[PDB]
């Protein structure tokens, strides 16, 4: 659910997840519509992807258990929907931390009426 992603974010950034990702570019928390602002945004892109193909999964609310295994994301649970949706979220925080090098506070709080073009294709 949105309290492991939650988790995951901090553990993987450092940072203080609503204020960093929930509000950042056009795709992160809310946001859905136009052209990706850079990689961190576009993490958030594929992220609402990866939850859109499990929409019978309530990933926003299913709750499941994650561990590591030498500091690596390992999605423990045994239902497939709690093992998909982990899946997407350990992909997000890993690809927001492997994207910190290009995080632009300029996007923290974007102002999403300036969002222009259409995304990809999930």
């Amino acid at each position: 659910s949105v309290i492991e992603f939650g988790k995951m974010i901090q553990e993987e950034t450092d940072k203080n997840p609503l204020t960093s990702y929930s509000f950042y570019g056009c795709h992160c928390g809310l946001g859905n519509k136009g052209k990706p602002k850079d990689a961190t945004d576009r993490c958030c892109f594929v992220h609402s992807c990866c939850y859109a193909k499990l929409s019978d999964c309530s990933p926003k609310t299913n709750r499941y258990e994650y561990h590591r295994e030498n500091g690596a994301i390992v999605c423990g649970s045994s239902t497939p929907c709690k093992k998909q949706i982990c899946e997407c979220d350990r992909a997000a925080a890993i690809c927001f931390r492997e994207n910190l090098k290009t995080y632009n506070k300029k996007y923290k709080v974007y102002l999403r009426f300036k969002c222009k073009g259409v995304s990809e294709k999930c």
